[PDB]
């Protein structure tokens, strides 16, 4: 299992997008998962619409809310999602628009282990991982560079996606994709610490995490 593990200089992470004035933390998740798993099987890179998943997930609540699951089996029973740049992030929930094509597909998706940072690592080292955290706190939204370490509560009220692991100078760390722009934490991305005490991982993060599958 490798000490280190990060899947932005492998070609298999997206540029960093922001889902400004709109709830679909879910979107942005699941898409991203998706996003990597087919470079990392087809060996090509392809921006996903995270706009066809407001529209069209209607189990999901649009800008209200959603879950990166209910997005993945929306993928599974369409046969696929369009790309970013024939179904364009608009943030705002529109009509789920009828002729749109489905480029990238994949074949399900596993639950990894629940509230066990160790498991989620062995996820992590296959592929991206979606999962929540607690993100309504001061020192996590002003979060600037460095190993974030708290405080912050359990609430899922937020979706995010996990794209590798390391150590710091003794200290363990997850590399987390936002969805907030570049403009927010260490250009979009936030180092928060691993193997904490609490089962349930730092904010939260090793309670509910799931990643598509593509054989």
């Amino acid at each position: 299992l490798p000490s280190f593990v990060d899947w932005r200089s492998k070609g298999a992470v997206n540029s960093i997008k922001n889902q400004k004035q709109c709830g679909s933390c879910w979107a942005f998740s699941a898409v991203a998962a998706v996003e990597s798993i087919n470079k990392i099987r087809t060996g090509q890179l392809i921006s996903l619409s995270e706009q066809e998943l407001v529209d069209c997930d209607t189990a999901s609540h649009g800008c209200n809310g959603g879950w990166m699951n209910n997005a993945f089996q929306y993928i599974i029973t369409n046969g696929g999602i369009d790309t970013q740049q024939n179904y364009p992030y608009s943030a705002v929930q529109g009509s789920c628009k009828p002729y749109r094509l489905r480029v990238v597909s994949i074949n399900g998706f596993q639950r990894v282990t629940r509230n066990n940072e160790s498991a989620l690592q062995s996820a992590v080292a296959s592929q991206p991982v979606s999962v929540t955290v607690e993100a309504a706190g001061a020192p996590f939204q002003h979060y600037s560079s460095g190993i974030f370490t708290g405080p912050c509560g359990t609430a899922q009220n937020h979706g995010v996606v996990i794209v590798g692991y390391g150590t710091q100078s003794g200290k363990n760390y997850w590399i987390v994709r936002n969805s907030w722009g570049q403009n927010w934490g260490n250009q979009g991305y936030i180092w928060m610490e691993r193997n904490v005490a609490s089962s349930a991982g730092l904010c939260g993060i090793a309670q509910l995490p799931s990643y598509p599958t593509k054989a």
